[PDB]
């Protein structure tokens, strides 16, 4: 029941998994992981590839010849597994140089730092098959107004995202790059803080069809938005490239639970947009076994991502296949929400006595949008009733 | 002291100054406003002008001879003080009719009423003189997640707003568009809830360049969103068309208090941004004067929005004048942050071993941002200390 | 099927199917309902009670004639079905007299005229067989800091209450009092803004016991906070008069919406505490039926309400009775958490070398809490797995 | 100008000040400080005292030897300087053992230790002339709604609170306890989550007389509360034993940033009220200096810290001292709300026919309650026009 195959494309960050406790206020509950065991344990529970930041694969500061030990290790795992790795991502957060940022850094030697750094890393994510390049900007921002001058700041995004697009250009490669959003923490604002400004900040791009989005659950949702809406937004500007899942209580620090914790509405019209839509990219899981578990419980959790996917996959199925709910949709018209609204065009628009001098505005204010029989029959669905 | 005067551009609308105190739990605390008074009386204020609704003018459902008569009273009343009006909009949000929206509403005769009824106020604003034309999509959007399909109202979205951009080409008109964003309320959420999803939305359009955005203050913030941050976007993409200043206290319901109010260091740094930027648009407010105010009240209210704008820009201007700030700004690297990344290019990059190989990623580690000094000298100069 | 029955105890105001759809921005889009169509259609759906407001029931400004005969009208309706009225309330915040509060209004002869308005409607209350009567102080609060001295308003708050509970104490009454909290809205900031601050409030009452919350879900998530945590800590103290059931989602402006909408999992905790804690009190839902919807959708609305707390209580029990979960309780050490810590006395505690100077504090670090694995059983059993 | 000095009574944890940067993105950007070099360098700023927590003083696991040097080089350098030490605090969260509590971890055994933790450094802070301690519960608290069950747990936080209170009577301390409320993070919700829920808390305990509040301006903005009605009520409930200052932009993680940013007029009215109150415990800054800083914005974070103090105290001063706020004050009947709303009696009330069946309810609606020119003229004095 809901098990979980390759083909259901459910890949995991080695930082998720391996994510060994450290909080801001608490130590390290769990010793560091074997990049090479959680390749294959991940394998063994169904698990359709792996992502990685750089320093995930290999120690900061590690001469050619230990990282290319470290890489010979990882790509011998997968071989082992036919595990893919569908996305890659730089650290461009953790050392103390990136601390006011990687691309927006005030430091020009830092900035210049930040792009050889993914630059290198390009090669190996391109090397390794990922589709995929993500850029989290977490750094890039500020606690003050005065620290960013924020048409600045974004000169220097666009300076490095068209540097790295021309660099892809020039190498031949396939692999194209998705923004992560992020609205704040670990800076107080960061830039580009939804999918909306990501999505504008793109067709600024010089080549913006090498960028898409790659949003996350708990990112728009520590803004409040409406993590399904921002995400057919992108599917209607043809950007969805890639996808993190994972679940957010609310407006607060970002929790990174479980696929379907936190919002769980939010997550079954997720998947029911993601599936109905036709999404054919990895089911990405950027989620953290909380400190309170050992390896056994970040196992189980790494499972229950992947199961609760499933769920809302057969429940949004159901839902979308039943007759009663294919008549509650017409009797709250989505129908004619897909039919153009002046096909005829302006000036037949603009003569038309009927759509104002003759328009019953009454009798069309009195038709009851029945938009809550629709929403108990998706609650009967999700829950099983 | 921080008197307004009419080359200040402060604007306002009917329904600010003109709001009777109805909200969800309350009846009206205040008697109708004649427009006439209000535009004498904003006049005396030191305004620059008013904006208006279609029906904050004329009432709904008025024959064209009152409409005429409605319209010659208050052109009456501009042309006696000088009073120019900058913006219009139309209400598309009051009338039952438009319960589930105007433009994208699922009954395509209300989506094509909603059009008629904005082609109607297009040719008066543009008779009237304004240089704006605002969307408000307040009923845009659901309460429940199957009661609209996202990708198909961004459809109608564009193709509404394809038409306007058609019909003002086909007039000859020299006005332009704005979509005012907010995230939610009252819907339960909007669609193109910021200012980042409304201008990548307009990126689709078929004549990007007629469609800014129109920010608003308080719609930013009930997403937890940096304001300053999102005008500096904005400027950054060339759309900053308009804006509406006023109050929030954070994520709450959308307050509309005055200018000033809520967060008043965001309110410093926007007056900063709008005034070192160069933005030459209507400083609008869309404010709403407390319930708790008699008509004395509500012209004090809409005086201390002109005067908390002329109070900022004071301590801002002398913020960017004063060599200690200069000094700081320096010791920041504001100015390192407007030094192009890589003026040298890719390959020049590339092949930069100082920027990689042999970058001291200690040395530049251990460099303090000195973000702090910086702050309390902005601190300093806004209290006036 | 789930269907719902006067034993579950679930009630209704007046004010919720019968509110006709003005929001801050919009037009009633219902025609008002009759009082006593409301308590049959009720009664036909499966309702256990009804409660009102004074202006509910009684149109303000009624001779006793006609009060007295909308009093029959009423308890006719009620014997005609046996329908309860457990709970009944003041209205306070309507009309403009209440702009700044009704116990806390800065002007003295407002704040007499509330509690002779709330003393008339207690009488009442009790007359028609209320066990509880609640304040819903919607306007005691602010938008601006100086415009109320917090601790005299709490003065007033308190010698109001103080009245209220000498007056059913001189009267024989058996009915207790309520308070329903909200952080804000109507007022920016609304006084006792949680559960907590109530509860707070009540110890310094004069007649404590006579008080205790009436909790409503989406008040306290518009603080971002855990509705269940905060029922818990009321049903701790022995206060949990009554309580609201609704949904909404996250912190913005108060939805309303229907019970089990919102936040599914917190509702799923909710009716798991209510029933484990085997509250008995009325299950009361204070949602308001979306404007988009016609009558038809009202009582469908009123119905998914009650269908959902079955649902949500058929899921819980088969929770708790299911000895995987049982298991898995026991192995998160949730019965170690109801035993007491050091019922062998301080003096014993301070004795015991292995609670300090022996304690192996790396072997406890080491033991997995399991609360992943105990909480994918939980949604499974919510979803049906 | 501003110059802070010891009668202030400002004072800094040693977290603070010896925060080494690291958070949940990011490795330390500051080397550790000698706590004998903070009291030196807090004591040449002008500060009043410091604050620590255990383990910020005594490493963790140090033998009786090493703890003994390390409070006799830390006892000398308080004698050198005069520097108090007015409040302590326990580190029952850092450490993987607290990974699910403290004092109601689910294990037994840990909350046994946890007691024995704080009870070793109860001794020590008597010793050093603390007269406050504050319990900070941020590992309180669960990510799932199964995890915890909260009146069991509240069970256990008032049986060691119980047996802390019953340690200090016995022992002959004049110290007395404060919690530190927090809404989330470390968990997901944290139980007593704000002021209010923790003065509720108190009045169970067994001598609810020895215990207060210890307010953070961060943590109840979290919630999006207004901090200074929080205070208000504290203070009016006889609890302020200590408070926290600092500055939160919003409902978001825990920024901890120096006091006077975030909310500028929140942090204009609270120091308005401590000062109007009388409140004369210490003025604690529980910040955190940013970590792009060096340890030269360390000092200047801490210097900003209490200017901002200063400078608001001054502001706040001169807004009550000035004869046309008293008249506005009196206008908006600040007066009137000191009143008694019925000082005769209930039964005087019940007969006063002009509170009610005579109370002109439309003359009193009709009255402006002039809270915008009050509260304009509180945005005059803060920012000095
Ligand atoms: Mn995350
Ligand atoms: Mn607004
Ligand atoms: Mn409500
Ligand atoms: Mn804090």
């Amino acid at each position: 029941n809901y098990q979980p195959t390759p083909e259901d494309r459910f890949t995991f960050g080695l930082w998720t998994v391996g994510w060994q406790g450290r909080d801001p206020f608490g130590d390290a509950t769990r010793r560091a992981l074997d990049p090479v065991e959680s390749v294959r344990r991940l394998a063994e529970l169904g698990a359709h590839g792996v992502t990685f930041h750089d320093d995930d694969l290999i120690p900061f500061g590690s001469s050619d010849s230990e990282r290319e030990e470290h890489v010979k290790r990882f790509r011998q795992a997968l071989d082992d597994t036919g595990m893919k790795v569908p996305m890659a991502t730089t650290n461009l957060f953790t050392h103390p140089v990136f601390k006011d940022g990687g691309f927006t850094a005030n430091d020009r030697d830092v900035r210049r730092y930040a792009l050889r750094k993914t630059i290198r890393n390009i090669d190996l994510a391109v090397e390794l098959g990922a589709e995929t390049y993500v850029a989290w900007g977490g750094r890039e921002g500020a606690e003050s107004g005065g620290a960013k001058d924020v048409r600045d700041a974004l000169d220097r995004m666009k300076e490095a995202f068209d540097l790295l697009g021309e660099y892809v250009t020039s190498q031949g490669y396939d692999i194209r790059f998705a923004i992560e959003p992020k609205p704040n923490e670990p800076r107080g604002d960061i830039l580009l803080p939804t999918v909306g400004h990501a999505l504008a900040f793109i067709e600024r791009l010089e080549r913006p069809e090498l960028y898409g989005v790659n949003p996350e659950v708990g990112h728009e949702q520590m803004a409040g938005l409406n993590f399904p809406h921002g995400i057919a937004q992108a599917l209607w500007a043809g950007k969805l490239f890639h996808i993190d899942l994972n679940g957010q209580n609310g407006i607060k620090y970002d929790q990174d639970l479980r696929f379907g914790a936190g919002d769980l509405r939010a997550a079954f019209w997720l998947v029911d947009l993601l599936e109905s839509a036709g999404y054919s990219g990895p089911r990405h899981f950027d989620f953290k076994p909380p400190r309170t578990e050992d390896f056994d419980g970040v196992w189980a959790s790494a499972a229950g991502c992947m199961r609760n996917y499933l769920i809302l996959k057969e429940r949004a199925a159901a839902f979308r296949a039943d007759p009663e709910v294919q008549e509650a949709l017409r009797a709250s018209r989505l129908d004619e929400l897909a039919r153009p609204t002046a096909a005829d065009g302006l000036q037949a628009l603009l003569d038309d006595r009927s759509a104002f001098e003759e328009f019953d505005v009454d009798a069309a204010a009195a038709r009851g949008m029945a938009f809550e029989r629709l929403d108990q029959l998706a609650m009967d669905h999700l829950l099983g009733a």
